[PDB]
């Protein structure tokens, strides 16, 4: 069983939790707890009759609300769980291009890990939210060979319906081999033509049979082979085959490491992942590192931020 | 029965009404008469087979036709009446706004008086037919406590399925008298939420628990307890609430009422009730004030304009 | 000597007069009374640093107080006067153009009657307006022979330096008298061109010359050889010729006839002209009607409407 | 029986035509022989899947690819094979409109011969690919008579369920007669009237009529009494009723005689008719030509152009 | 005096420091080291032909270049200088509106600090850079007392050339004394209309008479008065009006606050001010805090970043 | 001397040749031959005072009145007469990317044949005729080394003040010999830098200091080392440097060549030249192909076309 660690309230009154969010933010002050709490044990789906509710009650907008009444991560962070899903994405993505700089990590997260509906489904509420094409802005923000793999990654066009074969695996990892280690130069295009195209089951199966050719990993070929954001975008499709719950777990690890989180990477993968497999991926993270997810979110965040993600995460 | 005064015509053929409509403005001369007869005797439905089969015979629309043919109020009410129905009023609602100033009891009669799915019909046809947002051009014509009760109207977000409940609604009379007739100051917030959110059967009900709190009747509340727009946009949903017909036939008296007649107001409501509920709010007009609809508006206008409008009503 | 009737308020504060059009709306009642006197007795250059200081000083612009608090046609007067003088007539071209069908009369004084270079600034100020080309919206709201004399109009190509010359105005008669009484049919290019490009001057000499060549006049030529909309248009600029003050003047009676005052129309004149010719229009139209238009404004208006208009129009 | 020329290839692999369109292309050379096989000998459907796996496979548009290693002729016909039929004919309409001058036979071709449903197709491709309204820019580009043949084309309101009727049919024999041989002048509108909005077998019925009435065919008589653009558009639609694989036929001849070819027309015939009915207009060809469409083809193409459109066409 | 720190390069050739960049991302590695140089030691006039050059010389943009080869903060810093002084703060105008949430912190930074040719600035850039009016977003993404002061900010309608005056200057402050401590409920559009309007010097002199009529000083009083955004934004613009300097100064120390760092914060002064003042901002910030910002951002950041960063501001 | 074939006639009355121009489109047929001679005898300017003229005489634009009245290349050539120069190659531009498939060769005549003043006109030209940025539509249509080759033309930044100096022009001759005949594999990117920022002189002395390291000339070695499109642009270059008025003439030459013409390439070069060089064009066409210009434009077009064509150009 995959799942996520947020369920819907039971005895959901949408009506009422619209006028207890009214009531923690009426007049001086402002009761986060009670902002927490609805946000964090209510469902998305919930949180948009949530919304709807309010609009009607008030004629004002939660999220415009929340703008003036929160700030910082905490802000951020609740603004986050009010977006549908696919919106979240596509505004993360749209913040990744076009803020100061390219946040290419963000970018990998999201359109290197996606099957060929969510791809689709990501690229309609990007459109629907900005009016553009995804594709027309992410070439506008990219390029060369990490280009290249994005757009890819954005046509949907994964042969899902491809079964395991061995015998045809082993000849894509002899070609994968052949293009990289296997060569002084590299033809890159050979990664990102198997890599995209293949089912997960079969790439599954090709990175098997690359271990009987080499004394590397498919992992540490490519490792070798490639720098900087191409690579990154390599391994990111590797590790969301062979297991997706540890990607994201070490995702996870990265955006806290030291003295200072990465803030948005945490909010995006906890929230979009909230509803999904953050179970999963919380029993991975522990794993992989010993800590409970929820300690090391407790040791990196502060205040009511910190509370609001201890609250959607689970112990 | 509910009905309006306007019926599909039998033995329809909208090629032969096309070429009639040429015929009447070819050469020089304009038979406005046949014009009418015409448009005042077909349904909806058949106008727009009308007008499809009027471009595909020569090559020009109907309506560019009367643009050119026609002039002033007659001009109006026959463009009115070629419209889709959501077109039209999404044409009304937009003249409202982006005209000379902000046309105020017009978007009150439109955006207070309308059922959920109505309203995202309504919205639904504007962003057709100009391709931005109802809602943000209504945010730039309107300010303070009437663009919010606007805003909440925008959402289509009444319970309609709140059943009727005295107990409910007297909670519900005394939250309204609390913040209004109860204190110094007002809660228009909380008129709003009321007004907004309920469903009609069960508002009808908390006005009743009104008058059994307090010794003016939540017209008369509402009446003291605020000034202009804001007024008029509640006022209008208790009254619409008690009965819409009633409300309808107040808004044509006045509008026929003066020295001179709101033109505007007059071919908007003739034209969008015309298939719904005008034959109502005929028998309720004569009711009300003794004469009856066709007579006033007999008396009232003149020309072509005053015969496609008397046709429409019926006697 | 030709003057406006508006005129600049001398040790004019522009912080100090919006301190009182805020003063005036601020808390429950309105002094429409203080607002029609800051806004009548300001030129409309003093009114756009007032919109200035007003912004600035309370982070709310002037129209939106007004487009809230005030309503009807003293809504739409103040507003009028709000808008510098180019951008009120292209909303005026736009509402007479986007409203429920087309206000003709509406274009042809607008377009009819301006200099080369009023034309051009109004195109520039509808498109900073709008974003649309004023040209492109006239072509999709008017046709045949109507629309090309708009689109003549728009070029703003008449020849304003030809000077008098009789020889060629007898010609200009001539080939007019031969576009229309000399023949059975009609030449009504003929008419377009002299009338679109021949300086007024010039304009003035051909229409002298045609009246000794023909029985008719050239108005009553026009009036005999067209109808509708093409011929109010030809007659409007014969009309701007021989007496631009006659023709608002005109305007400005019919606008007030009978038992109903097209409004924008006397909004539109009293407030484009105030500051150019309202003086000399005033007296022409005492020596045509025998009444002031003063007496006619206050016998046909009411209320804070009426006392603007008088107000801006003076005794 | 009625069908094209072109069929979806046999045991269909769109990931190994892919991979051979990049090997065709990749490194020193061009093998135009391979590209051509492939796109020549699978069918439109086949190409948008190969277009879907290149672009997957390799993060780069095979559209794209062509357009840089292609040119001349061979690639317009290269890449208009890999357009889907629909977005084919509305770029079709665009480069008819938006190069230099107006192709104005080439919108002939377009809007004269199809069918409610296909037209409908058209517009709603074009709108995808331009963000523009089809009508709109077809009304800036072309003006007269010859405008409102296009305007009523575009409006897909054939009344293609009109049964034959005789005696319909005569009447309208004698009200075409009337409007151009019955007299000097003529009535344009009405031949536009019949020929936009009676069904093809009606139409074939009154052009037998008009034979009994007439010493001309309608043929004769509408080339007798029209030029120009508008000659050749009602024309157009008499062909295509009586014999539509003959218009095609004869425009294709077209295209080739002389001292040149009209390749953009060579190519859009072909093209577009490729799965449809090229195989009858072939025979078609032959039976007016007495010399094969093939061989008029290699006749006049020259090089890998020449090439495809002869695969296209087959002997 | 007051000055920045970056200089420009003597003896400087773009087109030699485009071919020194170019060398240093060519082939295998990056040579951070060398284009640190070049961004830190080139004033952004001279970064601007550079750009010019290195785009005609390989036709890639730098930009573009720097978005694929530098990552996280280093990237950031990098872009933020190659942005032209106007277009920089605009584009971080939209970064604080259309990400995730609103940085509000950052609103207040650009908005409340600037003169009226800096603000009108700003703005043009940003309909320029987004092709949409700055305020417009404005009032999408803040609400409240706050929003109305943005938009008061923006109108850049300050009184500049307002001399100081003791009388009006102890009016001003008695009526802010009335507003706030003076009274129980507050005023805040008073707050808003003096902090506004005022000139600099004249608010100086308002802030002195009104310790001449209150214990608390006009921060004290603020503080007292409001919280959150408008707070924040009324504090920024007396501490600007007071000492500019220690504005950034006390801004850039909380950027480096915890544990920590605001980069987005950190970058934009030490950017946005290389060229103005960071030698004075330089010289406040030792005097509050007894260390120097060097040896802060130094012990804050990490890598190429704090490289650039501290070339940037200098010891 | 440098001067174009088409000068300023002489006596120029532009409403008589407006007047001149609607008789000979006015009731039976067409006066091409009038046509012809108005259009080819004035000079762009006074066409331009002529269209105005003409649309303010009649209300139709004369582009729309030829586009109907005209056809094929002769409607083509007129059309092209009656561009703004600017505007003119704005729309070849468009042309060639936005019709089917890419015309590369016109990209080339038009971008590496500019001045700096002339691009950054055509970019203005460009973006007024289609609300878009040439280089974003560039880099839609083209890919690769001749994408870059397009970017560079388009900034419009050539050194074009270089002062020749040998030691640089040596210096560059080798880097370019280094670059391709010098090794094996090729460094295009140093071939795109030299020949898109230098000087006009210093690639003059740049290609004789080629000639004195190597056997080829560096004409020799583009052909050697490239092919198709980026070969042909850096070609342009060289030919532009060392003989525009050849290139012209090469490119005309092979326009006529064939059984057939391209068009499209000889309206495009003699208008766009007709007031610049085409006298030059003329007499380097003699030399170099011993028949003049006006023979073989005779020799290859036919009726009014060749007749346009004819008249332009002169003996
Ligand atoms: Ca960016
Ligand atoms: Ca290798
Ligand atoms: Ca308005
Ligand atoms: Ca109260
Ligand atoms: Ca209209
Ligand atoms: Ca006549
Ligand atoms: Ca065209
Ligand atoms: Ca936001
Ligand atoms: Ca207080
Ligand atoms: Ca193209
Ligand atoms: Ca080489």
């Amino acid at each position: 069983v995959v799942q996520g660690t947020v369920k819907p309230h039971a005895s959901f009154n949408s009506r009422e939790d619209a006028e207890t969010l009214r009531k923690a933010m009426k007049g001086i002050g402002t009761d986060e707890k009670s902002i927490t709490h609805i946000l964090a044990t209510r469902s998305n789906a919930q949180r948009q009759q949530i919304k709807t509710d309010y609009t009607t009650l008030f004629g004002k907008h939660l999220e415009d609300e929340l703008k003036s009444e929160l700030s910082g991560n905490y802000e951020a962070a609740a603004l986050a769980l009010l977006r549908k899903p696919d919106e979240f994405l596509a505004e993360q993505l749209h913040a990744a291009m076009k803020g100061l700089g390219t946040d290419k990590n963000a970018l990998i997260d999201i359109l290197c890990t996606q099957s060929n509906a969510q791809i689709h489904a990501i690229k309609a509420a990007f459109k629907l939210l900005y009016k553009e094409d995804l594709e027309k802005e992410i070439i506008s923000e990219t390029s060369g060979n990490f280009q290249r793999l994005l757009v890819s990654m954005l046509q949907g066009g994964r042969k899902e319906d491809e079964p395991v074969n061995a015998a045809h695996a082993a000849e894509d990892a002899a070609a994968i081999y052949q293009a990289g280690e296997g060569q002084i130069g590299t033809d890159e295009s050979r990664f990102n033509a198997v890599l995209a195209t293949r089912s997960y089951p079969q790439l599954h199966q090709i990175f098997h049979e690359y271990s009987k050719i080499s004394n590397k990993t498919i992992l540490q070929a490519i490792e070798n082979e490639f720098s900087g954001d191409i690579k990154n975008g390599l391994l990111a499709i590797v590790k969301s085959v062979e297991n997706r719950f540890a990607y994201f777990a070490e995702r996870l690890h990265h955006a806290m490491k030291g003295l200072g989180t990465s803030d948005k990477t945490l909010i995006r993968i906890l929230v979009s992942r909230s509803e999904i497999d953050l179970a999963n991926i919380k029993e991975t993270f522990q794993a992989m590192y010993g800590k409970s997810l929820y300690e090391f979110i407790a040791d990196d965040c502060s205040g009511d931020y910190k509370d609001l993600l201890l609250q959607i995460t689970g112990h």
